[PDB]
């Protein structure tokens, strides 16, 4: 067939109950994640082809970058809580990986301040239990899909995208295949 288990995607031995319909994992420290988001625009290309009524969820991971990596997961929680993901994703990626001007929790906060989030608003979110649960949710989701690496994407808690089974020659053909595969999986 055109889409095959073991080729464009794999199937989780242990399907995740109540998982987000489309779940992406990343780290702001992850070079391939920078490529996925800032050059390939995988998330956005996936979103453009998704069926009506299918939401995309994106979680950060702790295991790269030590203390700062965890600070970044907490800041991503803040971004989700405040609904400002599309204002901070690019400057966080660039701050960590392009300029390398993000070296502490304060440097992360500066990105939000510069993007127009009020200091009081950021600090209240940062120290909130809503954000602590969002951090825990991200960690629990990683456990649930038995996550080994990033970037990664899972559909309906059942299927794992397998980019190594797709074409890598033309970036653009790759991105289209990846996006087409997520849409196929969402309808499966």
């Amino acid at each position: 067939a055109q889409y095959e288990d073991g080729k464009q995607y794999t199937t989780l031995e242990k399907p995740v109950a109540g998982a987000p319909q489309v779940l992406e994992f990343f780290s702001f420290f992850c070079p391939h994640c920078y490529q996925f988001e800032e050059v390939l625009h995988i998330s956005d290309n996936v979103k453009k082809k998704l069926p009506e009524g299918v939401k995309m969820t994106k979680y950060h991971v702790n295991f790269m970058g030590g203390d700062l990596g965890k600070d970044l997961t907490q800041a991503w929680a803040v971004a989700m809580a405040l609904g400002v993901e599309d204002k901070v994703t690019v400057p966080l990626f660039e701050g960590v990986q392009k300029t390398q001007t993000i070296r502490s929790a304060s440097d992360i906060r500066d990105v939000f301040i510069n993007a127009g989030i009020k200091g009081e608003e950021y600090d209240a979110a940062w120290n909130s239990f809503v954000v602590k649960s969002l951090v825990a949710q991200q960690e629990k989701a990683a456990a649930d899909v038995q996550l080994r690496g990033v970037p990664a994407m899972f559909v309906n808690g059942k299927y794992q995208l397998n980019p190594q089974g797709m074409d890598t020659s033309n970036m653009d053909v790759f991105v289209q295949q990846y996006a087409d595969t997520v849409k196929y999986l969402s309808e499966k």
